[PDB]
């Protein structure tokens, strides 16, 4: 079946951003017969095992997102954006866009700068390393979610320095073994971080009053090759 779904309305676009949790990835096109729409279809049906893809051919939502015809979209719910990212991720698309362009550019710009590492998506959307993670207890529910930026805030502060690595956020209790096994759950502090490495080693930041100070030594140190791994 399409791999690709419509969106017939505004409302449906601002219920992604509000209530989404993955990249929002929109083609907009002229109509159902628009050789860049098919190369779309293309290209989404080869990624449709891991992501969602959607297509409108509405000039009142290119008008809303303030696009031509003729493009691919992506943009990440509010909860993931920053003010260093901007809010779309835009590539034109025709007849003549090859489906492994189209491919490549929803892999490269799928992540946000930094984005929520689940259980439920770590295989399929954190594989890349090597990959920083922040672990606290993370909630974007309406009582929770200004603590969570407050937190995440301090990510994106060292990864937009760092964009040779990957950098998520993690719930400490979806990753309870994961953080045992670090050596973390002992420490005394609310929020821990990990660098997971390309290969298979793990090292474990020293528990200190975190900050993103701190987050860019830990990094840092990685970097420069002056961490010892996790057994």
């Amino acid at each position: 079946s399409p791999p690709s779904k419509e969106i017939l309305t505004l409302k449906q676009v601002q219920e992604f951003l509000k209530d989404g949790d993955d990249v929002v990835i929109l083609g907009v096109f002229q109509g159902v017969g628009d050789p860049g729409y098919l190369q779309y279809q293309d290209a989404a049906n080869t990624l449709r095992e891991d992501y969602k893809f959607h297509h409108t051919f509405s000039t009142e939502i290119a008008k809303f997102l303030k696009v031509s015809l003729g493009k691919l979209v992506l943009m990440q719910p509010e909860k993931f954006q920053s003010k260093y990212e901007p809010r779309m991720h835009v590539m034109d698309v025709q007849g003549s866009t090859e489906a492994s362009a189209i491919k490549d550019y929803v892999v490269k710009h799928a992540l946000p700068l930094v984005g929520h590492r689940k259980t439920s998506n770590d295989a399929k959307r954190y594989s890349k390393r090597p990959l920083v993670v922040v672990y606290y207890s993370v909630d974007f529910s309406f009582d929770y979610r200004t603590a969570t930026q407050f937190w995440r805030n301090k990510v994106l502060e060292v990864a937009k320095d760092f964009p040779e690595y990957t950098f998520a956020i993690a719930d400490e209790e979806d990753y309870a073994t994961e953080v045992k096994d670090l050596g973390l759950s002992e420490s005394g502090g609310d929020v821990n971080a990990a660098i997971l490495d390309e290969s298979g080693k793990k090292f474990a930041m020293e528990p200190e009053e975190f900050d993103s100070d701190a987050l860019r030594e830990f990094v840092m140190a990685f970097k420069k090759g002056k961490l010892k791994p996790v057994i």
